[PDB]
């Protein structure tokens, strides 16, 4: 409908990440209005409204037994998944948000322990997101 | 559109809880609505349409047995996850339906096999889900 | 406003590098899914959202690849492991922009994906989120 407004983004990761960081998702699929930045991992929120994202990050299969990621609103997390493998075999964290967010509002995915595959073009680890409703 | 149906949720769990007959996620993030009910761990249509859910359960079960988490419409199940793993206790079931609803119909998650952890900061076990489409 | 979506599960088992063909069907709003080919098939240009989650078979192997592929290329990919032979799932989720007649399926990559019979273990989704203009 006229007015509308069509936010949304998804993003694969190329380069592997460990530790504490953010997922600098750079394999950059879709981004409609440019509000997801690859330099940064970040989707900055435009429009007040709710917004639906999802991650899916595989762990460094045959280097470790356990990898944590979160979805971070601003300073805070929102979702949180456990990758675990007693054999070093693959595995994910993977978790969905609904959120209310107010322009200017950052959403990313962190790692929290652990390590993540590095998937060159191949889009093992991904984010993705977009709005539902903008506000009245 | 203003006037259109606005309804979506997101709900993460405090501490563990069994979910044999329901699994009521407790956390509630966003519940635009209302039509999520943490004490029942019901969402409720009130409006025919389309409808996305998704769901990622931190589950617990015994050694060596499969344990599942079922997204269920009313008394029936409309997607299943099921886990097993020789020596390691913890692991996830998730799954993400879009289904047709009704006023009245009830979309839930139960457990079976485990019982499911919602982690130290609740966001580790979800639920959420949205209107896509209303009935016109 | 369009209102195209769908999801269905998978009852028979696939290996190898086949098209997974989802064919419980639960939702098919507008038919745009084939469950006799596990293709979506794009009747207007649009944002898209689809997810899949696919099981892998108990007892005989170790590892299942499945990638969402856009016409002939991969979009996303996934892999299923357990070294003891036990389940896994290989899942992900993408959004898309798709003209008309693009196709959007899950082929595995190598491996055996469990056939749930009516259980609904393996699925398929998706559903236009904005249409072009
Ligand atoms: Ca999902
Ligand atoms: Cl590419
Ligand atoms: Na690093
Ligand atoms: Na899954």
């Amino acid at each position: 409908a006229p007015g509308d407004p069509k936010i949304a983004f998804y993003a694969g990761l190329k380069r592997q990440h460990e530790g504490y960081e953010v997922l600098k998702f750079d394999d950059v699929v879709t981004n409609l209005g440019n509000h997801y930045d690859p330099t940064t991992g970040k989707f900055t929120c435009s429009i007040p409204g709710i917004y639906f994202f999802t991650y899916h990050v595989l762990m460094r299969g045959g280097d470790g037994t356990s990898m944590w990621a979160d979805l971070c609103k601003n300073n805070q997390v929102r979702a949180s998944a456990i990758a675990q493998d007693a054999d070093q075999n693959y595995d994910y964290a993977s978790n969905s948000v609904v959120l209310h967010l107010e322009p200017g509002d950052e959403v990313y995915i962190k790692l929290d322990g652990g390590k993540a595959h590095g998937g060159n073009n191949n889009k093992y680890s991904t984010f993705s997101g977009f709005i539902i409703y903008a506000d009245a």
